[PDB]
């Protein structure tokens, strides 16, 4: 159901993705969730903040987090939401999701 | 917008909660949200673990929080829903919630 999400790009590379932010001005808090290219099951979360690009791992076990398991959620969508209001282990909260 | 959840209570004491909670097994884990005796703008997470009651003020901040704004959410839905799969500040995570 994250398919049609703004800040989900699918399958895009890592690659792909630090261009896409770097070409949207490295905003303060510009994000993106992506497929991860290894595991089927996985997902990335490429996010910048003071001129930096970070990546977290986003990785399932069936409930999913960026942070071991200090922070589990049901679905991306709940992740996001959750993100966009708490910092969490993020430098920043996510702010506005780069354009598809 | 959580007025129609089945887990929200409305306008009862915390008397009626307490009740309710012993009347439906004092479960760990079992749960209800009220609107606040006090406070017109804020609500109560009603919480039973080890067969004690627990109560937690949800402040506005306009943003919720039962933990002095460490963690915010947009409504009572994002936050129920987030309670239930991560304990945070609650002695345990939201599992069973008393029927009205």
């Amino acid at each position: 159901i994250h398919r049609t999400q703004h800040w989900f790009h699918g399958r895009i590379s890592r690659e792909e993705s630090h261009r896409i932010i770097k070409q949207q001005g490295l905003v303060d808090g510009l994000f993106l969730l992506r497929d991860s290219q290894s595991n089927p099951k996985a997902f990335v979360l490429t996010l910048c903040h003071h001129q930096k690009i970070k990546n977290f791992q986003i990785l399932p076990c069936t409930f999913f987090s960026l942070d071991d398991g200090n922070t589990k959620f049901s679905d991306l969508i709940q992740l996001v939401d959750f993100y966009q209001l708490n910092k969490g282990v993020l430098p920043c909260k996510l702010k506005h999701h780069c354009i598809r």
